[PDB]
This record gives structure tokens, C-alpha cells and sequence, in this order.
């Protein structure tokens, strides 16, 4: 009984160039499934209009992974020439209890490791300084280094929230309501991986592990941008 996202064509697009999985990296809707109206408890449109995610459990998932219309995967040069964007406009509800981080966007290399998550956390100590009910950037430092930068970008609010990624040369950026809050932070320890967007619900460390994360988007693309 729930209404699919691919009923408002402001998704078709970026629909077209996806595939759903759930919960975890299986995927369960291939983007001629979602067009055809795919939608479930995790991953339907609200009356209001908003693609919502929906997800319980440790590591699990309802995300959108990027994939071209070939039906190849998206695997593109992470450090190449052409600029690769992805654009979200993002209501992160207040989370359940037991909800401590949800990732919301990434961009994610084509092995095990995420280049960029885009996350809210409960609570998170960067160089001894503590942050509460904030939304992060964590960037990981190598693959065989399961170290990362993080960077807090915002305070996390209810209110729809523009976030844009720009990832070009071996530079990403992240803007957040128009103002740059990551600017070109270096990712050339991806030179030779090839990556990928994500979006949706990743539900990180809860502490209930049978309590849902929720993220909603209004709007969501991912573009290539020609050098």
C-alpha cells in the first residue's frame, strides 16, 4: 500500500541511474524495477512528496547505489578529469532511540572501502572537541588504513537541507546550503580505485539494533560533468 518514488518525476532521472539495496548489499531493485513503481516499508514517497529510507539493524542499508543507464555499474576514475556530482536535498528527522549515526550519501570505491561518508551522528570527539546531534564528513585515509579524516559540516537541523558533492582531479568538496564545509580535501590515496555515489539510510553502531533509521530526500541526482 505504499505509493513509489518513481510516481514524481523529479526521480525518474536518478532512478534511471540506480539500483536499491537492501538491507544489505544485495540489491533488491534494479532501476527498471524501481521505474515500474518498486516501493516497500524501506523506500517509498510520502504525501508530502519526499523519497524516504527506511532501515533496522547493524550495517544495514536502504540506499541507492549509482549506476549508469547501460546498466553498467557506475565505476568512474575516483581522482580523474571529469567532475562527478551528486545533489540532495535532505530531511533527517529526529532518529529513534538506539540510532546513534546514519550515513545518508557516500561516495564508495568499487571494493570495501568508502571514500566519503556523509553521516549524522549522536555524538562525535574530533582533535578532543565534542560535537552532539551534528552531521559529519568522514574520509577515509587510505585502504589499508582504516583511519579517516572527519570534519563536522553542519548542526543537524529537521529542515530540508541542500547537500552537494563535488569530486574532481583528486579533489572533493562538499557544500551544504550553498556554503562550502569541506573544500577540496585530498583524496589522492584513491588514484587507481574507481567509485561510485550512494544515497539513502545506512544505519552505523546502533545501540538498538531493532530500531529503525529513517532519512527522507526531496530531490536527488548524480551527474557527470565533462572536462
Amino acid at each position: 500500500f505504499y505509493t513509489a518514488p518513481s510516481t514524481e518525476s523529479k526521480f525518474t532521472e536518478v532512478l534511471s541511474k540506480a539500483k536499491l539495496q537492501y538491507p544489505t548489499s544485495t540489491t533488491v531493485a534494479f532501476a527498471d524495477d524501481l521505474l515500474d513503481g518498486y516501493a516497500a516499508s524501506y523506500f517509498y514517497l510520502t504525501s508530502d512528496l519526499y523519497m524516504q529510507f527506511q532501515v533496522a539493524g547493524s550495517s544495514q542499508r536502504s540506499e541507492l547505489r549509482e549506476m549508469e543507464t547501460s546498466g553498467d555499474e557506475a565505476a568512474w576514475d575516483c581522482t580523474g578529469s571529469t567532475a562527478h556530482v551528486a545533489s540532495a536535498q535532505i530531511a533527517i528527522p529526529v532518529q529513534e532511540d538506539g540510532i546513534e549515526e546514519v550515513t545518508i550519501l557516500q561516495v564508495h570505491d568499487s571494493d570495501v572501502t568508502p571514500v566519503l561518508r556523509i553521516s549524522w551522528v549522536s555524538s562525535i570527539t574530533i582533535d578532543g572537541v565534542t560535537s552532539e546531534d551534528v552531521v559529519l564528513a568522514t574520509i577515509r585515509n587510505g585502504i589499508d588504513d582504516s583511519t579517516a579524516t572527519k570534519t563536522v559540516l553542519q548542526a543537524h537541523t529537521t529542515s530540508r537541507t541542500e547537500f552537494n558533492i563535488n569530486v574532481q582531479n583528486s579533489k572533493l568538496s562538499i557544500t551544504v546550503d550553498g556554503t562550502t564545509e569541506l573544500d577540496e580535501a585530498d583524496i589522492s590515496q584513491f588514484d587507481g580505485s574507481t567509485c561510485y555515489f550512494k544515497a539513502g539510510a545506512f544505519n552505523n553502531n546502533p545501540t538498538d539494533t531493532s530500531a529503525n533509521a529513517r532519512i527522507k530526500m526531496y530531490e536527488l541526482e548524480w551527474v557527470d560533468h565533462h572536462h
